């Protein structure tokens, strides 16, 4: 219960105008690989508590944000630092790859 | 090389009329899965020649087929036998799970 659920409208304030690091997961029910990293994320939010905020945005109920970052495929992870994007990963990945990605930017 | 790429029209000929077992992977670039999952299916087409034919159907270039089998999530694997669905599995499975999946149905 540490993962934040974003909406197209709260994206400004929960992410863009928030100080600190936020990992944003762009997903949807119809993409199995997008849902297969959710378990992994639950673990990541716990282990990076205090140094990172994990957020999820279902693109089906919030279709306005993805195009704004030219996202063409899911899942896509957006590591935001103080409001601006720092790094991106496209495609499903193991917990280890995700951890590696975070460690190379936090 | 050994993987048959279908179209909504070659589907009847290449799958519904075939006497043996046909595995169809329903996919699209929209749902990007781990890089390692791509070559897995190619190795399987190899290992299982003699009893199986592997085929892929991009649902974005061929949006006609998926709905006739109630596919809502991708990627999806449809194992066809003599023209009739025998078993399915939703997601991007590892080489090991694919073998387990196939050996339990072939």
């Amino acid at each position: 219960d540490k993962i934040i659920h974003l909406t197209d409208d709260s994206f400004d304030t929960d992410v863009l105008k928030a100080d600190g690091a936020i990992l944003v997961d762009f997903w949807a029910e119809w993409c199995a690989c997008a849902k297969m990293i959710a378990p992994i994320l639950d673990e990541i939010a716990d282990e990076y508590q205090g140094k990172l905020t994990v957020a999820k945005l279902n693109i089906d109920q919030n279709p306005g944000t993805a195009p704004k970052y030219g996202i063409r495929g899911i899942p896509t992870l957006l590591l935001f630092k103080n409001g601006e994007v720092a790094a991106t990963k496209v495609g499903a990945l193991s917990k280890g790859q995700l951890k590696e990605f975070l460690d190379a930017n936090l």
